[PDB]
This record gives structure tokens, sequence and C-alpha cells, in this order.
């Protein structure tokens, strides 16, 4: 299968943000290069420009609907039996949740809408599809069910190349509206909101799993594909001088994730040593990563000079992958 990396620059914050000490420049997509380039410069030293290439770059103009236009084609693949992974990577505040979960806008919401659209359309070709979904968070390497109102163990099935988690609430999606309630919950909890709880969310990975089961009599065919939409824990480098535990956790979690992606993109990713088991995340997702699977990595960045440094890390992490 294939791997891709997008960069998304969010618009600046009305008051507490500026770019007087830094400069981000994005160039127009090219063929000869078949990439899109960007440029990052720190004022303190204008002779050192950091270049970064990607599959695609979204700036402050591209809205959420603007982004899905590029993502819809990837998602559709599940109707064909492929598994898909989508990760939002970046520092707290870069806009990861916004991109994933923004009401009606988000990758998740849009993704759902999009499949139904197709499902409803495939009925004519003799296809009947069923959709189920799970919603958990990985926090300190422990699995947590975000759909409950309990020990969870990962079951991998090699006959099927499918995975399951014990004791995890699963939900039937017969319509967009069905999830749409949860999706509210979800976003608010992760908001700047007074009562919300981002301190925790910031420190954790939230995973939205979706499974499409399709069968067709007039062909007698079957299709099964899983989509994993990841709202990664904040990537901010912490000085480090519980919270320490929480810290180390993340680092290995992200690093591992980066090791794994990079390896999958290598020309000899077959019998290459891939740290799947190194983290709960990659362990959980190995089937949605290996083989024919499609992975999209989204790198979220802030445009203000105030984060120029994390911004650099973020692009380095991204860069490492794509290579
Ligand atoms: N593309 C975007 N356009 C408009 N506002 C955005 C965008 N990305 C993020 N924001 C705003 O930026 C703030 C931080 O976004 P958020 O998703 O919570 O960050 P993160 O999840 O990376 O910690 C929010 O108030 C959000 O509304
Ligand atoms: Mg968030």
């Amino acid at each position: 299968g294939n791997i891709r990396v997008y960069c998304r620059i969010r618009p600046a914050l009305k008051n507490l943000e500026n770019s007087d000490t830094s400069l981000i420049n994005v160039n127009e997509f090219d063929d000869n290069s078949g990439v899109q380039s960007m440029e990052v410069t720190k004022i303190q030293n204008t002779a050192q420009v950091h270049e970064f290439k990607f599959d695609k770059i979204f700036d402050q103009q591209d809205t959420n609907v603007d982004v899905f236009k590029e993502v819809g084609q990837l998602v559709q693949s599940s109707l064909d039996g492929y598994n898909v992974c989508i990760f939002a990577y970046g520092q707290t505040g870069s806009g990861k949740t916004f991109t994933m979960l923004n009401p009606g806008d988000g990758i998740i919401p849009s993704t759902i809408s999009h499949i139904f659209n197709w499902i409803n359309k495939l009925k004519t070709k003799g296809w009947d599809y069923k959709v189920n979904c799970e919603f958990i968070e990985i926090y300190n390497e422990n699995i947590v069910d975000l759909l409950r109102s309990l020990k969870h163990e990962i079951r991998h099935d090699q006959e099927t190349k499918t995975t399951t988690i014990t004791n995890v609430t699963s939900c039937k999606l017969e319509s967009e509206e069905m999830v749409e309630i949860i999706l509210k919950k979800a976003n608010k909890l992760r908001s700047t909101a007074s009562t919300a709880s981002n301190e925790h969310s910031s420190r954790s990975h939230s995973i939205f799993i979706i499974h499409l089961s399709g069968s067709n009599a007039k062909t007698g065919a079957h299709s099964y594909g899983t989509l994993n939409l990841v709202d990664l824990a904040g990537s901010e480098r912490i000085n480090v001088s519980d919270r320490l535990r929480e810290t180390q956790n993340i680092n290995k979690s992200l690093s591992c994730l980066g090791d794994v992606i990079h390896a999958l993109g290598q020309p000899d990713s077959t019998k290459r040593h891939i740290p799947f088991r190194n983290s709960k995340l990659t362990y959980l997702l190995q089937y949605s990563l290996t083989g024919d699977s499609k992975t999209l990595m989204f790198v979220n960045i802030s445009p203000s000079s105030s984060h120029i440094n994390e911004t650099l890390n973020s692009l380095r992490f991204a860069s490492k992958v794509n290579s």
C-alpha cells in the first residue's frame, strides 16, 4: 500500500499571535518535483532557510471543506476493502482536534457523511454495507473506552488480519445523525471551554475506528475495511524540569510512531525491523498499517513566531517520515 504527508497551517490567533521574528513561505505545487515546498526562516538568522517538501500543504486559506477534497478519495478506499489510517500530528494548539473533529467540518464527521453517500449509492450496484464504530483513547499505554456510559486486551486475528479489543463498546451506524451526538460531546471535551478537560486530551491519543462490511449477492462479493482516525497527543517538547511518566510515555509513543511510518515507506519495508510492538498505538494498528493500507499523516502547525521552534520539530518529524 501507500503513505502520504500533508502539512496544514492554521490561521493565526487574533491577538496573542504574530510572525515578527519568523517567516513561513509556501510555494505552489510542482511536477518536476511532484511535491509542494515550504520555507521556514528564523529572523535571528536570515541566511538559514529550512525547506520542507510534502505531498500537499494547506495554508490559512484552505478551510475544513477545503481539506476533505483531498481526503475523500483516500477514505472511499474502505468500500474496497482497504484499511486506512489518518493521523493528526502536532503541538498542542496547532489545530489537531479542529481538523479531526470540528463539527460538521472535521475529518471524522466528513468521513462518515462521505461513506453514507457512497453506501446509499452502492445500493444500486447490489451492495449492502454495514457500519460499526469504536472510540477509544490511549493514555499512558492503557486503553480507555470513550463510548461507555473493564479490562481491554488487544486481539489480533491472523486469519482475518483484523483486530479487536475486549470490552470495548461498539456502535451501529445506520445514519450520520447517530454518531453526531457523540461527536458533540467529543469536541467540547477537547475545547478551550471552561468546563472541558483538554489537559488530559492533550496528553493522549484519541482513536476513532470505523468498520465497513459490505456484501453483494448479484456478485456474491464481500468487502471489509477499517478506518482509524487519530488525534495524536501533543508533540511539544517538554523541558522535563506522573507528569514525568506521562511525558516519557508520549515521547516513546510518537518516536515509535515515527520509526514505524518511516520504515513502512522504505523500499525494503518487508523484512525490515519495524517496532510495531514498541507501543500500544502501533501495536493496535499494525493491520491498518501493513500491506495495502493507506496512511495519511497530517502535520498541524502554528504560524506564529511564538512556536517557531515546535514548528520546526513538527516539520522535522514529518520530514523524517516522508523520506
Ligand atoms: N484550520 C483552522 N481554522 C480555524 N481555526 C482553527 C484551525 N485549526 C485550529 N483552529 C483553532 O485553533 C485553536 C486550537 O485548535 P485545536 O484543534 O484545539 O488544537 P490542538 O488539538 O492541536 O491542541 C482552536 O480555538 C481552533 O478553533
Ligand atoms: Mg486537540
